[PDB]
């Protein structure tokens, strides 16, 4: 496949501006092969789930796209960062950033107080082109993370729908 990849940063300002809608959102999350999700970790898992649900039924440039979203927090990291792997017939290097930002920010809009938005940074090659190695990046890198270093993961890609939130499979992949 030829999937793009990039990252959205989540500063601590985003979580500081989380509103009642976000803190009170009730959504089922399958943590039976995961660590318990509480506090702002659960908010990020809920958010990622909501973004995926929106994407599953969106038209326009994002129609029919394959995606893999993974929210992470490293040691000493404030906030979170979201790895995005995404591709489809309507997505191209000219519209990728606006389309991904619009998708994530349209969901975030109802969850934060104020004009708080995320930005998307595409991963770029040595020659300055957008990477199209997204599926290999999932296999080589993203799937080798274990919770709660990886906080949550959502995908519609065949090879990962059954392992994306399997701590057991992820542990064996490292």
């Amino acid at each position: 496949s030829e999937l793009f990849r990039g990252v959205l940063q989540v500063s601590s300002n985003v979580l500081d501006c989380a509103n009642d809608n976000w803190w009170c959102s009730l959504l089922d999350l399958d943590t039976s092969d995961w660590e318990p999700l509480t506090h702002t970790n659960r908010l990020m898992a809920i958010y990622l789930s909501s973004v995926a649900s929106k994407l599953d039924f969106t038209g326009g440039p994002l129609a029919g796209c394959l995606y893999f979203f993974q929210v992470e927090c490293n040691k000493f990291e404030e906030g979170y960062h979201i790895h995005v792997v995404i591709g489809g017939p309507g997505l191209n290097p000219r519209n990728l950033t606006v389309c991904v930002e619009g998708l994530f920010n349209n969901v975030l809009y109802h969850l934060v107080t104020g004009n708080v938005k995320l930005k998307f940074l595409p991963g770029m090659t040595t020659k300055g082109k957008y990477f199209r190695d997204g599926e290999q990046f999932i296999e080589n890198y993203l799937m080798k993370k274990i919770p709660l270093n990886v906080v949550w993961c959502v995908t519609n890609i065949d090879g990962y729908i059954d392992t994306c939130i399997s701590a057991t499979f992820r542990r064996g992949a490292c």
